[PDB]
């Protein structure tokens, strides 16, 4: 291991890979550290759902997600167990057991918040939705010039969409996708617009989608190699990055202190440029362990030297969720162009349609698939083919419906096992609220309790803000009940509900961006540089300082691309 | 991909890897096909539990196991869902949905039986116990000379133990381990012997154990390579092997028909020698899809042409399970050698002991750990150090207790512990019964229903035989209840229970071994060669024809090694 | 607060309560058996609109209580069964069993 | 609880729950036979199961 690099990046998630891709491509000598390990196959940091086996068994992937997500702050457990044998060791109090955080108020938690420590980060298992934010949800990159701001976000998002391979066409021939898209489009005609979820993914075959991940952005292979002979990059897995060292004037970072988990050694790594992309919780943890913000229970009667806004104004979206079972009417409509004669299972049975008929409700491709299904599987009571891909439908956030929507099927940590109802009938509904940033909503770190890597234990003090955020969240639940009823009734066991705070994993604003540190109550500027420091940049959702409802990764990636522009304007790569 | 090899092996679990180690090492040109993919990291087919993150969070590994195990035969669901919306599409019958198997009788199933399709097979997540079988559980390799049989088994087991890196001291300095071991040793003094579970694992540090896997047997890297310039091996993942092609005379296999899951193309591969190691279920499926045994619901009115015993005489172990919470008396004895001054937390707190004082009940390595724990964590009410390794205690199968026992902690698809009771207190009890082989106990394949890979759907017809197997199983339950109570009372939520048939995953006898095809009712001889065929061999637990309680993998491995000795004597490597 | 919204069901000849000629109940009388589905058309469409109306209405008072989320209850839990010996003016014209004096 | 106690179900279909974890020595059913008051005439999917 070299001990000198041009650029060091902490975290190998898709935002650290954005910095790699830009900086390695421009000739910088780059090192990347991840506390976690290469597990995902020969494609380093690739999506774990890209196996034939998972794509044949997509519900099983929930268990993989559950397995790698580690809860961020678990309050002390107060469950009463009073049927132990009288001989068994029995506690007298609810003591600190099994990694729990006694700093945590159980009623002001994001109990669902969790992290993933693996090479590629959460992109090894995310659901790949990458919508753009409209102006109302998005921070300003240019003030007092809206068309210039729009133009800058358009250039960055388009680039970001190329890195992720974002598209809106991978599900265009699914019968279920079109059944639901067309119905919603018709019902809301001229009030709301429906489209495919923009997905970071490339379809390889009718039954397989290559989901994008960090690996798609940057392949994570050591360089130089035969494909990039003039580039320089080294990834170091199983390395915990613990602290950046500030110079005495707080104008520069002088080193990164690391802990190699396999050998035990602890080193200082020196770079020209330090990039932190360890996630919204862990960027904040590393900064606070390095003398930024305030360690310990916040204490206003004692102002921090540096970055007083760090870990305040945190935002996390409200999530409401339900599943439906498709209406009898919609399922009958699937075979509306068909002529069916005879009884299924006898030689006289047949299913035909008129190709190209002007008054057909469906296109020939749909009707051929129905026909074939019904004719080859005459025991099956449904018209939807067995390997039909899932619906992937959205109506994006608008002023009149200020929440993001997904009307689809995919794997999340809270997916349930359902066996009794045919899966072809079931559609998931996920509506995502925006949360106003408030100073009182905080991520802070204990000065006593440490986590499993011996770093300061994360602690949340969070409630959804009263006012607009809470009114929108309840309106959004109503919207989901109203809209979902157009498609079918709720699936028993997946009735409409707010999910545990944080489960949606879209935390932002922990190290937030703005034009001016004091006036905009922020930590980094629009180049993602930490105020006061020449050579320290932060990337990730933590930078986003606005109330958003749409999934944030694409936006965070776009900020990282602008950040790399600034780096390339201000630091020169070492000669090879 | 060449079309011609010396040896082809179907399956990359630890039994396939045994054939690979032996034959690639003896110079054969070998190819290995697996239907699943490389996921586990840059060590191909390595144990997934070997990440720093799993080992700091071992309870999460349960979720990984759940995600990768796919149920073999799921009967048609008959749960009544009568609270659907009146608008939702509603069933008239319990039709076949969600991959269920309409051939399956739900009351004669191995409902717990499941398979893993990944490179390395189940060894990417197993619990690494590798006991030898005593005479009573083991098939004869030598007729009419018990001491020669014994010597041949000892020679094979000792190689197998070398391949797996089997050891019995990786847990020797665990407090919890020794606390349980010592107490059980004393309670059964002169009646039963206790020891460490033999485990395929190597300890690397006080907090890290490298669990063994297929990778340990053979690293699965293509050859020739720098480290092995004279060897020849190619691994082809994501290739479903579908049929071995019999010659018209039923004397030889002429090719292996494969489906490349990524390109979609179907090929025939030629080899001199064909080795099937796809697991006890899928070896059987592949043979039946190739014209061996009988396809469809068994029909005596129609003897099959070849291997009439294929899929009959199947065995699976009964499994009883509970968890206990450590007794107060045992917990108090952990600290019996300590001198304690004053009062925890308070200034003057000191904990000491006298190294070597024969009045000590415990060794110095133990007291040093207790002492350090109690001084560095004075708030914690227990004297077991937080990083203490798990217990791994067994008393092996004996005539007077004819069941294998594990008294330990490890990750399985069930048995997830929880957060109310300190995990240092908890011990798992798994007792495993032996099941008599009976002809009427069968694994068969549908002639109409197919599985997710379009192969004949496996179907079980199984009950624990009445008589000894059933009597033993109930005696085993009582034995667990009596034994467990010397250590602590049951943990609420893990009370003593029989586990669902097949969850233990120790299925045997589906393609069983013997001396004589007809007199021994078997499919392969003691070289693992399919009767009548020159060039077809099977490996795995499916070979074992006896009633066994212990974990079968080491025994399967031993038979594979004998098989390789036959192959080496009877086929010549192509020139290199 | 509890929210209970009750829909009306169209009377359909095919929805029946009949009694076994073989199986008996606890008092040695013919075992009741149902053959029932909510009629498609108006009854079903109203019932779903009624669900939506409860979600829209209840939200004005508060959000759902976890563990008591909006759901259809098991058919008949409501115990308002009717029409098993129905009233009308004319036995044949009105497919009924009793007249407006409740006389058979 | 008073109410649940006095309400007797009018037609309970034959139960077809799978209990496959009985001890091997326990008496075990080969079919889903008529148990504990259930009604074999009743189609489980066209019932008023809450009628009592
Ligand atoms: C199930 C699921 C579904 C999701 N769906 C979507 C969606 O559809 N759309 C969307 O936009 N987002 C979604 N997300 C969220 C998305 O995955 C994250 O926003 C994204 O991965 C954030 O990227 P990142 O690079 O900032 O952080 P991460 O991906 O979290 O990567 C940060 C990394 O740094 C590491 N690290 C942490 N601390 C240290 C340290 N001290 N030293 C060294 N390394 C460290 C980690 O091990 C990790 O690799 C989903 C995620 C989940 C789990
Ligand atoms: C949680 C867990 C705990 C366990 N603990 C223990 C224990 O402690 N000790 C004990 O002895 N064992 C235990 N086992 C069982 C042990 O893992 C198996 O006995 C062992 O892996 C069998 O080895 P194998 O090589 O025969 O088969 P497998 O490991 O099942 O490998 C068979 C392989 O062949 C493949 N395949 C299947 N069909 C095809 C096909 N048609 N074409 C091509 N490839 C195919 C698979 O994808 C797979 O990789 C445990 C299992 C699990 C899941």
């Amino acid at each position: 291991m070299d001990i000198k690099y041009d650029v060091v990046i902490v975290g190998s998630g898709p935002i650290g890979c954005t910095y790699a891709r830009e900086l390695v491509g421009a000739g910088y000598k780059v090192a990347m550290f991840d506390i976690g390990e290469i597990d995902s196959g020969l494609k380093i940091g690739a999506h774990k759902k890209n196996t034939v086996e998972y794509q044949k068994n997509i519900d099983k992937f929930v268990n993989v997600i559950q397995g790698q997500l580690m809860s961020v702050s678990v309050p002390v457990n107060t469950l009463v167990v009073d049927t132990l044998s009288p001989t068994s060791w029995q506690a007298s109090t609810f003591f600190v057991r099994n990694g729990s955080n006694p700093e945590q108020d159980p009623l002001r938690n994001l109990s669902g918040q969790a992290v993933t420590r693996v090479v590629g980060g959460m992109s090894t298992h995310w659901a790949c939705a990458t919508p753009r934010f409209d102006r109302e949800q998005r921070p300003l990159l240019v003030k007092d010039d809206a068309d210039a701001d729009d133009a800058e976000w358009d250039r960055l998002y388009t680039k970001a969409e190329s890195y992720f391979q974002t598209g809106t066409d991978q599900f265009k021939e699914s019968i279920r996708h079109n059944l639901v898209l067309n119905k919603l489009t018709e019902e809301y005609k001229g009030q709301r617009d429906f489209q495919q979820i923009p997905l970071a993914a490339t379809r390889r075959s009718p039954t397989f989608v290559e989901w994008s991940s960090a690996n798609t952005v940057f392949d994570l292979q050591n360089r130089p190699n035969t494909d990039a002979p003039e580039e320089r990059f080294n990834l170091f897995p199983a390395v915990a990055c613990e602290r950046v060292v500030r110079n005495a004037l707080n104008s520069e970072i002088e080193s990164l202190h690391i802990h190699d988990l396999i050998s035990g050694d602890r080193f200082e790594i020196k770079a020209d440029v330090y990039v932190l992309t360890a996630g919204a919780v862990h960027n904040t943890q590393l900064l606070v362990n390095s003398g930024f913000g305030q360690l310990g229970r916040p204490n206003p009667a004692n102002p921090p030297e540096l970055l007083p806004s760090l870990g305040s104004y945190i935002t996390e979206q409200s999530l409401v969720f339900c599943q439906t079972v498709m209406s009898t009417e919609l399922i009958d409509s699937v075979k509306s162009d068909m002529t069916i004669r005879g009884t299924p299972g006898e030689l006289t049975y047949s299913v035909t349609y008129t190709p190209g008929a002007s008054t057909n409700k469906h296109p020939d491709w749909w009707n051929e698939k129905v026909k074939n299904h019904m004719m080859q599987h005459q025991e099956d009571p449904l018209p939807i083919p067995f390997e039909d891909p899932e619906p992937q439908v959205t109506t994006l956030f608008q002023p009149s419906h200020p929440w993001h929507t997904q009307i689809h099927r995919d794997a999340f940590s809270y997916g349930a096992v359902q066996q009794s109802i045919d899966s072809r009938l079931i559609v998931d509904w996920r509506f995502f609220g925006r949360t106003e940033p408030k100073e009182e909503n905080k991520l802070w770190f204990s000065d006593k309790i440490t986590d499993a890597y011996n770093m300061p234990q994360p602690t949340f003090d969070f409630r959804f803000p009263a006012g607009r955020t809470s009114k929108e969240a309840e309106d959004m639940m109503t919207d989901m009940c109203v809209m979902s009823a157009k498609i079918g009734g709720f699936l028993p066991g997946s009735l409409p509900q707010f999910m545990e705070p944080g489960l949606v994993l879209h935390l932002g604003g922990t190290h937030r961006m703005g034009f001016d540190e004091k006036e905009d109550n922020c930590c980094v500027n629009t180049d993602s540089r930490v105020f006061g420091f020449k050579n320290l940049f932060l990337g990730g959702c933590g930078n986003i300082p606005t109330a958003y409802g749409a999934n944030p990764t694409l936006t965070a990636m776009s900020l990282a691309i602008k950040s790399c522009e600034y780096i390339k304007q201000n630091f020169t790569p070492s000669p090879f």
